């Protein structure tokens, strides 16, 4: 048997779900994996991504992060606490991409969709920097559902992995929108709870979150910087057969503690 993986089934049964793990350490090489490659419902976590490929588009667009959007109250919908202080004055592309980011601004997070072409124009940038598995379809507040057996607005901790390792890390984005895309992470306000609190105070961690809520669908990814150490880039997802059953942030956390106690 999978010693490695036994806690994380252990976890994940007394949870009464599934529960999607990958972890790299970007210094050795090493890596953690449990359901690695199953998919899961990205729900808000997609925004991150969102965020990167705006990032993209602005390396050939001059001023488009620095762009005023002028929206009005169509534009809203719930859940979106920045946006809805700027009817009148508007939000640069920059801003909302951290409203996007940091609050999850639901608002913010459909105009910034619009700047792509929609959830097909994310899915397009995804592939771009060779992320077959990321797909997304909807925009907000309309990709959440969950329906297990749904591929549909998914995608794998695995390859959320890669691409946030590509994008935080390696050269999929120029080094300026690289930089930008990491303190919007770092800045983030929704996941004090997840990765954030399965590791020290003085570690740096950037994260986004996303908690479709049904279906017991919660998730965190992150890129941590330990003291003393090349940074790891984790994903915890996931999901539960019940549409009434309930997600938790403790065993996100816990499943990251365990992540982290796998890497060599």
């Amino acid at each position: 048997t999978n010693l490695v993986a036994e806690p994380f089934a252990k976890l994940e049964q007394d949870f009464g779900g599934s529960i999607g793990v990958y972890a790299m350490d970007t210094g050795s090489g090493a890596t953690v994996s449990y359901r690695a490659e199953e998919r899961f419902p990205l729900c808000s976590s997609f925004k991150g991504f969102l965020a990167a490929a705006v990032l993209a588009r602005s390396q050939q667009q001059a001023g488009l992060l620095d762009t005023p959007i002028r929206y009005g109250k169509n534009a809203l919908v719930p859940w979106s606490p920045i946006s809805e202080k700027y009817l009148t004055t508007g939000m640069t592309v920059a801003e909302l991409s951290a409203a996007a980011v940091q609050y999850s601004d639901n608002a913010a997070a459909n105009l910034l969709l619009k700047e792509l072409g929609g959830p097909a124009g994310l899915t397009a940038f995804m592939r771009s920097i060779g992320d077959t598995t990321f797909r997304l379809d909807r925009w907000e507040l309309e990709l959440n559902s969950a329906i297990p057996g749904d591929a549909r607005n998914t995608s794998s901790p695995r390859a959320v992995t890669e691409s946030l390792q590509k994008l935080t890390l390696g050269s999929a984005l120029a080094a300026p929108q690289r930089q930008q895309f990491v303190d919007w992470l770092k800045g983030n306000t929704t996941g004090n709870h997840r990765i954030r609190a399965a590791v020290p105070a003085d570690w740096a961690v950037g994260d986004k979150t996303g908690t479709c809520g049904v279906y017991g669908t919660a998730n965190d990814y992150a890129v941590v910087w330990p003291t003393g150490r090349a940074p790891i880039v984790l994903a915890v997802y996931t999901r539960a057969p019940n549409k009434d059953d309930k997600h938790s942030e403790a065993v996100i956390a816990a499943a990251a503690r365990l992540a982290l106690e796998g890497l060599g």
